[PDB]
């Protein structure tokens, strides 16, 4: 609240009342926060790196661009919410759009009201309306064009949130309509991927810690463990880790080939059933 | 409250006092929030995806469009409450409707009051009434037309909530009147569907976790479990998962065929009794 | 309190000071909230669906319309409190009734006070009294007619709450006077219906859960239970559920036939004693 | 908050309204805090000292400058966030940039407004605009140039945060695209480095303490231990510490050579597998 | 906060507006608090006394001035932070520097503004500017020279904090670049010195207490112990303390000679391995 | 705070604006609180009485005046902090010094400003400046001389705290440079003196209490003990106390003679090793 | 605080502005509270009664007046702090001294200022200055003489606290310089006197209670005890109390004769060793 206002004050809009310049600032303050939120949505997502590790060394578009497209749909479903929550919250606030298109209004009524105002004065005085710099001779006209431009901004924001709503609906019906499986089995697959990822993180931490303890014990002569780590060395000994081709056989896109009719829900499962 | 007001301020109405434009903004601010709430009501509902998975790969309208209609009635019963709670709360507030139909009033009394006001000035000055931009010569007239339009809005909101009340009553009497069973057995069926869905989610998480643990143990040499997961591996071993036609035999619309007189309340129950 | 005022503000009355229109708004704001509260009182009641399931597939008015009438008396006793608590709280507040019948007053004293006011001006200026739009020449007259109309509203509200009081008294003496049994046995019957309904809901949840667990165990190979559900599978096994004619023999109106003199308090009890 | 304001007051900007001087102060107050935050980001990072210990006594650029480049990428990923969070928070506040480029504006409109103002007076009066020292004859002109310069500052800040966003995205895709391994194995490697570093710190403290206790016991005749340290002497005796070439074999850049196909995740692991 | 302000009020600056005197006061209030903080940084550091005990009775610069230089680098790293945090917090506040160099400004513009002001009046009126004692004829000129001098102070403070940042960076790269060992072994050495110092303080307190108890018991006939001290006498008896040449063999600079390849991390360790 | 202000109000300065008198009051209010704090620093210190008991009956300056000088250095290190914290807090407040030397200023500018003011009036009006009793003709002159005298006071306070800082640094380097031992052994000696003094106080209380209990039991026939004192009589019986020459052999200056090379850290230790 | 102010208000000073009378009131309000605090310091001290019981019936100044002088030094050390904390807190407040010596000032400047004021008017108007009863013709003169008299009071208070500080220092060096013993043995003696006095009070209460219980049991037939008193009768029986010459052999001044070289720290110890 307090720190939220103290951070929202610097990011707040300040319309530069200048023609052919304010619309560039409006485009920046709309798009560039939406762009950085979009790119950190791709950054925060981990399955993007699964995709790039799938296509870099394998160089395999052999299946199709469609499993990559469904993966990318999950990417943008995690990611692209952040640009579109910013674009609509700017558009319905309308400040960026009035600062954008204040210098594009038909000045005919303004020229009739301002005793034949010339386009050199008209475009510049149109740009000065979002700073409320209109005089008393044009304050009502500035309020009228400000309300019409606020209308256009809010209508564009509502149309954009409507079309992204129908877009997310259509990609859900596409994902369930181009599905190679049920929706109960897709839920089982989602729970399998969550269980495998959580179990794999936990066992990677445990196996890495046991390997580190064996190396340290080889160095010093002993190790410094809590009782939990003493139980870890007691329970799960290691002779050696896993080779890098065997590690490469695990990563990649989540396949759904079915070995001998029985399904394989991930590449680790494919690798385990392959042995 | 505080954050509720801070979010309600941006979504709040701002009537663009301009003719043949303000009614489009009123239609947008009524319908498009109602449309996005309606479509996310279809999104949040999971049985929609049961319906689309029933009609996509089976392509079966073989039973009727009436079980799909009862399913869709449940869909809209979960979903369509959100557009209609928005349309009435906008209509009884009346701001969207006065901003809509301020530019449609018979201007005859306005022309008589405003010394033969022409329709070029009359429609534009009618559009400026929701901004309270009427002068002292027409402030009382603006209050009169504002109260009459607020009357029309509130009457339409009350009629719409009345007709959706009689509509939900008629679809309940339709559902109980076109019911192939009792209402105690329908309650037993609802409790069966809740128990099967909850038990199936829990056993899907458990079986997925045990399969993931077997794959990980095949990879590393062990697994990292809490004591609960150690009990899970101790209690429920798995040799193999279930094939995809057997998974497809589970999904679909909730049938109520009765094998040999004895009822089958869901497709899993049909599949279990079939063996 | 705060949210209560924030919700009561939108539902609050706004009298459209316009003749032959304000009484329609008063009728709407009285009746339509009373109508929707009445219809959701029928919706929230579950025994309505018992009645419609009794008369739909059996099509049996064979006993009489009088057990249906006593059932409907219980329906309206649960239900119709909500329209009548709304109609009196509107009537004693009087705003809906003054907005209704402000445009129906005898304007003879108003014509004498307003220097022969014509009925074109008189009816419209009568409609403008609930907005307190009377001038200083008629402010005292507006206060007089407002107090007389508030009298008429409050007297009608008190008469309506009195007549619904005598109505609920007469239907209680009818129910105890057309009773086929004592009032201690009617209390025993009410406690029997409560015990049967609660026990039947609990055993329906339990039996549905055990059937769902048997189907799931047939599918996966095991089930995911808490210790309570493990006790449930341990205690109450199921071979098969109950057929639909046997389920139809349970539903219906609460009979009080007496098999061989010994009473049967519900159709489940009739069905159990019949075996 | 309170102490935060008391510390932010001294570091706050104070634009010296003087030509060819204020831009040096703006460059200082932007860059030098960014420079000291950058250099303490290199200081706080410990892997910088791993790099300098790798290149000092070994003098080995024998592998490539690319593992040093990936290490330095991790260095700047930990470090360089602090200069760029300062440069943008200064740039979007705009005070440093208006104090920088107030003395560079085209004074043609200022000379036309100020009755042929000469460049000796014009540059100095341009420098006095960030102190709001313009008179009433040029207050509106000062507001116009201040808003245009605030536009230029905020646009440069948004462009810089956008380009560092695309830069961090490109270096992540470079790191995953020039990766000699998977991304699951890179996660296993990160967890191995964390486990080895934590276990090595704990066992270094323990082994150092046991060596210190043996030296002290050699001096006095006994030692002063808590019960934990008594357990430490009871569990891990030491005959001698490790020689300095063996200590040098541990430090250095994190290699990923693979001895006989089996991977070696750190130089301690390389040293342990080498024996 | 409250006591902090009550202590900061007396140490606060009071510029004596007098020529060739105020700069001496500014130099005092900058340097002398920085000098006393520097000298108590040398006082609070204990390794300074290790250095002076190393060079006093041994009189040995036999190794080099470079281990003394690295020790002194640690001394100033603990110590010299306190003068430089004072000099910059005075310089960025700027009061000491404006009070210093207010009596050194070029008075040519002041002589032109003050109707040929002579240097006898000009230097004295320049000294009176930090008390804001300029009249209305020179208040704007005083504000201009005050802002320029505040610029010079803040620029000097930023340059000084930048150069001490690069200085601490260069001495860290010197310490790691002139290191006779790794950085992991330097961390092991730091943990060894911490463990030896803590264990030696604890065992010095324990051994001193046991010796005192033996002397007191020799005097009175018994001792007054808590149960902890009773355990101390029970566990660690003493026959005699350690001789002064053996005590001198412990103190001195932290050597890193390596006896027979195996390292010796401190002089106590050298003394223990020597036996 | 509140009581602190209520006590600081009476000790607060009240400058008697009178020539050749106010400087005596300033000297009193500076020195006499510093003198009483210095003498109670000698009073609160207990080792002063060790020194006077060493030199009174022994009359022995036989060792040197240098162990007495090191003891006195410890005396003043405990003691003399209290006068010097008072002198600087008075000097930097400056009130005592302006009240001192207000009657010593060169009155030449005052005589030129006050229309040839005579030294009979000039010295008395100089003394009245610390009461702010200067008129409007000399208020600015009084402010100038007050600021110059406040400068002189604060500069003297800073120089005095600087010279006592270098003094305490030089006596620490003297104590470590004229040390007959290490600094680790000096720390062991300090811990020995603390342990011997604490153990000797506790055993003096215990032995005195047991002797008192034996005398009382000889008088009454029994004693009144708590359980702790019952344990004290149970554990440490006494036949007789220690003779006065044996008590005199304990007191005196802390010697560091070394009997047969082995050190003796106090006279009790010398006495115990002597037997 | 509140009650402290309510008690300090009545004891507060009220200077009777009357010549040759106000100084008697100042002498009373200084001395008589100091006198009553001094005499209750002698009253609260118990060793005064030891002294008077030593000199009354024995009538023995046989040792010297010097042990009585050291005892009296302890008496005044406990006692005389209370008059001297009152005299200085009155003197530094200065009200008693200005009320004392306002009627003693040289009236020559007052006679020159008051148009040859006669000594009949001058002494009386000098006495009225502490009530601030001087007119505007002498308000500044009253402030001058009030500040000079406040100077004289505060200087006398500081000189008195300084001389009592040097006095308490000299009597401590006298007590340690005329000591017949060490200062460790004096501390042992102080702890012996504290232990004997505390043990003697406790055993006097216990022995008196047991004697009272035996007398009561001789009267009634039993006694009423708590469990603690039951333990007291169980543990310490009494046959008879101690005779009055044996009681007189205990009281008296604390001797330090040494029987056969071994010391005797109190007369009870002398009496016990004598048997």
């Amino acid at each position: 609240t307090v720190g939220s206002q103290e951070l929202f004050s610097v990011v707040a809009f300040h319309c530069p009342c200048s023609p052919a310049r304010n619309y560039l600032y409006g485009l920046a303050a709309i798009g560039v926060p939406a762009l950085v939120l979009f790119i950190i949505g791709i950054i925060l997502n981990n399955h993007t790196w699964n995709l790039v590790a799938e296509c870099q060394h394998r160089r395999t578009k052999n299946c199709s661009a469609a499993p990559t497209f469904l993966l990318l749909s999950s990417i943008l479903g995690r990611a692209a919410v952040a640009p579109v929550t910013w674009s609509v919250i700017s558009l319905l606030r309308g400040e960026a759009y009035v600062c954008a298109l204040s210098e594009f209004v038909d000045p005919s009524s303004l020229t009739a009201r301002e005793e034949h105002f010339p386009s050199a004065h008209a475009t510049e005085i149109l740009a000065r309306f979002p700073c409320k710099e209109n005089p008393d001779n044009l304050s009502d006209f500035r309020e009228e064009v400000s309300r019409r431009l606020r209308y256009e901004s809010q209508l564009f924001g509502w149309l954009l949130i409507g079309v992204v709503a129908i877009l997310v609906f259509l990609t859900k019906c596409l994902k369930h309509y181009c599905s190679p499986l049920s929706y109960r089995q897709e839920a089982y697959w989602a729970q399998y991927r969550a269980n495998e990822d959580q179990l794999f993180q936990r066992t990677a931490e445990v196996h890495s810690r046991v390997l580190a303890a064996n190396n340290v014990r080889r160095f010093f002569g002993f190790v410094a463990l809590n009782k939990d780590d003493e139980e870890l060395i007691a329970n799960f000994p290691v002779e050696g880790t896993q080779p890098r081709p065997q590690w490469n056989a695990i990563t990649g896109v989540y396949l759904y080939r079915e070995n001998q009719g029985l399904p394989l829900y991930s590449r680790l499962h494919k690798w385990a059933q392959g042995l």
